């Protein structure tokens, strides 16, 4: 049993993935069992067996992380803390048969990234941000591609204006 | 006076596009002039003014082109005869600063290639299919998607597949 720092930010992004919210889906390796509980939070539990075995939290659904005009993965942010910061997770979506939590994996000591397949995710246009997005806020984008076409704006003034929108939409914590 | 010989399908599709329905855009050639009112009918009007000056339906809305998981263009099917076949025309959806009918051209005797011009079709996300569909009809794609990667169905089986999810939609005559 343990206890969040802080809470998770609300469901946001496609609709159809919002099912997932309050879901938990958990993989148990040879060393610790993981668990990813999307848009809530990502625990692992040491099968030690030992008395102080570790339990910790690893991330709180945070923000998500957009790149190329897609949902890259989601971040989980502010877990316990190894030291002088606060672990890391990245879950990462994957097209898959079924949901399935695949693997888990250590780039950087108390930084992890979390593989996760669901079907949700094998059509290519189902991560894409646009079609997310309020009716409004795509006007907002609508100007900014053609106000970039015609040259009035620089590819750097139009990457400043996909961050504001993702802002607004709650896509990025601000 | 012109009779259609059927009545134009519902309006189907990209939300944003339905007001376009029960309008009408016109272009001027020398020899002919031509009317397109989207959702519903093309026409074509030789004008010497006479009385017996040609006045003939090009087509009347059906189903839409879909390729490559987007909207390739609007069909219009069963207008006037030019013999053993009925007149068609596939209207194109291109990025334009005002709604405006571009052009007209008879690739083959009695198939026509109309281009319509509309700002409402200039962000490159926003004729992307998946997003118009059911939850359920998502879901069916999705799967689809999967099956194929898989190798369960073919490429072939797999656009039979799609048709049956269009078809469902109302995105195809049936
Ligand atoms: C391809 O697709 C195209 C797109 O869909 C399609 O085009 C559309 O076609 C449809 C079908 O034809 C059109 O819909 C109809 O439009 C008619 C035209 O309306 C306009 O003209 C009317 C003027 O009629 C007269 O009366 C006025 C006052 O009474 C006079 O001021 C006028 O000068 C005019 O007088 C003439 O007629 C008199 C007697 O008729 C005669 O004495 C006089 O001397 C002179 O000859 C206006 O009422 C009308 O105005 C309204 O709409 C405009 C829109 O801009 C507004 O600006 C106005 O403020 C106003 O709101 C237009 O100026 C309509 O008449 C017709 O209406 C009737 O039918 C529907 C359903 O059937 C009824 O619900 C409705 O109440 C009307 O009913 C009348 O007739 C029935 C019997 O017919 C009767 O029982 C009933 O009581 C009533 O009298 C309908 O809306 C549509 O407009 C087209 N749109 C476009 C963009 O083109 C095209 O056809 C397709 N082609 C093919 C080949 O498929
Ligand atoms: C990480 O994030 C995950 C998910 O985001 C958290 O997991 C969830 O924690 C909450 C607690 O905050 C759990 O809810 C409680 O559940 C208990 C027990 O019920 C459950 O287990 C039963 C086992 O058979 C099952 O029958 C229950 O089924 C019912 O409930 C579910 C949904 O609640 C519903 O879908 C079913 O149809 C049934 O209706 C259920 O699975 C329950 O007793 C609690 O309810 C009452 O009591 C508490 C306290 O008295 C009160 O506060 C409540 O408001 C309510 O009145 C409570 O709902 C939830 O089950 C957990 N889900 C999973 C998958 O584990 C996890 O806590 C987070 N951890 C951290 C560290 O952040
Ligand atoms: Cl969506
Ligand atoms: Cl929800
Ligand atoms: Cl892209
Ligand atoms: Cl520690
Ligand atoms: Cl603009
Ligand atoms: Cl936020
Ligand atoms: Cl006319
Ligand atoms: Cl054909
Ligand atoms: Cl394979
Ligand atoms: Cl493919």
């Amino acid at each position: 049993k343990l206890q969040p720092r802080v809470q998770p930010s609300p469901v946001s992004g496609p609709s159809h993935l919002f099912r997932l919210a309050g879901k938990c889906f958990n993989l148990v390796e040879s060393t610790y069992k993981y668990e990813l509980c999307p848009f809530h939070n990502v625990t692992q539990h040491e099968q030690t067996f030992r008395w102080n075995a570790y339990s910790g939290i690893l991330g709180i659904w945070q923000e998500w992380d957009i790149e190329n005009n897609t949902f890259s993965g989601m971040w989980m942010r502010e877990g316990d803390s190894c030291g002088n910061k606060n672990r890391q997770t990245k879950v990462l979506l994957v097209c898959g048969k079924a949901n399935k939590l695949s693997s888990v994996s250590e780039p950087s000591t108390c930084l992890y990234s979390l593989t996760f397949e669901t079907p949700l995710v094998c059509h290519p246009h189902s991560l894409l941000v646009y079609p997310t997005l309020s009716e409004g806020l795509q006007e907002k984008w609508n100007e900014a591609e053609q106000a970039l076409y015609d040259e009035l704006i620089t590819e750097q003034g139009h990457g400043k204006i996909l961050k504001e929108i993702f802002r607004e939409a709650g896509y990025l914590k601000t």
